[PDB]
This record gives structure tokens, sequence and C-alpha cells, in this order.
């Protein structure tokens, strides 16, 4: 596999978003991987509504601002036929009753991959499709006040996962401990959070925050 990745670069990559303060994380990296795999389709990046997959992928087996899975959102796309762009179905960061209207439908997907909770796996997912969706260990002060750097958390837990972020890309650089890799991730708290809204989470490092254990991305 290449030693380094970044599909920013590549153009599969929308800015950073801000799920505010209702528990949508999985809507915002769902929407990340499949603005992904559109792009790789169609060569347009079309940012992707996350109050969509909020207010009407509960059939899934999502539960809006109480949580969710980015496989349910693929699930849902692919069960409605379609999914609104970010400007025509605008983030509320609340549960509103589901006002989906195909015609103003941008992505589509045929189901989704789920990868094999290793990341050797992972990082060949990454280098190979474009950006991946995947759950994480977000529960722990150090992440809130993450500005640079590997983010490498003693306490993080590779079984319980509380968050879902977007993985686009991985990389290394020279670090005191010699722990030099990471995943390259995009998170949905903003710009001002970490670098920019990115973190570099720790990687080859056990499956750190189990970056590696609810991966998976939507067929296009
Ligand atoms: C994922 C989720 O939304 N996480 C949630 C979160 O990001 N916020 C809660 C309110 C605003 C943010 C935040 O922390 O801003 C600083 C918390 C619980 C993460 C620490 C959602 O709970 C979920 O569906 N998790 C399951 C895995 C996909």
């Amino acid at each position: 596999a290449p030693r380094s990745v970044d599909w920013r670069e590549k153009g599969y990559v929308t800015p950073v978003k801000n799920q505010g303060q209702c528990g949508s994380c999985w809507a915002f990296s769902a929407t990340g991987a499949l603005e992904g795999q559109m792009f790789r389709k169609t060569g347009r990046l079309i940012s992707l509504s996350e109050q969509n997959l909020v207010d009407c992928s509960g059939p899934q087996g999502n539960e809006g601002c109480n949580g969710g899975l980015m496989d349910y959102a693929f699930q849902y796309v692919q069960d409605n036929g379609g999914l609104d762009s970010e400007e025509s179905y605008p983030y509320e960061a609340t549960e509103e009753s589901c006002k989906y209207n195909p015609k103003y439908s941008v992505a589509n997907d045929a189901g989704f991959v789920d990868i094999p909770k290793q990341e050797k796996a992972l990082m060949k997912a990454v280098a190979t499709v474009g950006p991946i969706s995947v759950a994480i260990d977000a529960g722990h002060e150090s992440f809130l006040f993450y500005k640079e750097g590997i983010y490498f958390e003693p306490d993080c837990s590779s079984e319980d996962m509380d968050h879902g972020v977007l993985v686009v890309g991985y990389g290394f650089e020279s670090t005191e401990s010699d722990n030099n890799k990471y995943w390259l991730v995009k998170n949905s708290w903003g710009e001002e959070w970490g670098m920019g809204g990115y973190v570099k989470m720790a990687k080859d490092r056990r499956n750190h925050c189990g970056i590696a254990s609810a991966a998976s991305y939507p067929t296009v």
C-alpha cells in the first residue's frame, strides 16, 4: 500500500461541517463517505444532506440526534432511491419529520461494504476506495482539546466507540516516541476544532480508539 494517502488532494472531500449540539455524528460520517464515492463515480463533489438522514432513516435503525450508524444511513439511501443535497435540505441540528424530495436527490448507492476489523484492511480500503466511514472512542477531554500532532489517548477503548468520523487518508511524521503513523480523520465539530477540523489519529497502535472496528463505505 502507499505510505501516505490524502483524498482531499484528489477532490473527494467537502469542507468540514459542524453537527452542532445534536448526536448526529453518524450522519456526517455517512455523507462524507458517499460524497467521496459519488465524486469517484461522477467527478462532481456535491455536499449531501445530513438533515435528510437525521429526519428520514429511522426505519433503517437510526435515531436521529440520539445516535445512528453509517451503515444504516447507506441502507436508507439505497432503500429510498436517493439523498438530497445539503443546499436543498440544510442542516438544522435537531430531528424533524422527513422532508425528502426526490427531485433534489443528487446521490445514490447500491449497498455498502464492511471492512474487516484490522487496521491493515482499513489501510487497504483507504488506499484503494476513497474516504472511509469509521467509529471511534472520542469520549476523553484530550480529544476535545486536540490541536495538532498525532492523537494518542492511553485510556482509549477499541470496543466502545461513541463517535462516527471519516478517514480521508493516512501518513506519518517523526515524533518523540517514534509512534509516527496516523490516520487523517475529518471530524464534524467545525473548523475551529483540531487542525482545521481534522485530527491525526494514532495508526498501527493496537487499533487505537477502535478506528478499524466499524469501518465501512457505500457502493455507488
Ligand atoms: C455520535 C455523536 O454525535 N457524538 C457526540 C458528539 O459529537 N456531540 C454531542 C453534542 C455535540 C457533539 C460534541 O461532542 O461536540 C463537542 C458525542 C457523544 C461524542 C463524544 C453519536 O453519538 C453516534 O451515533 N455514535 C455512535 C457511533 C456512530
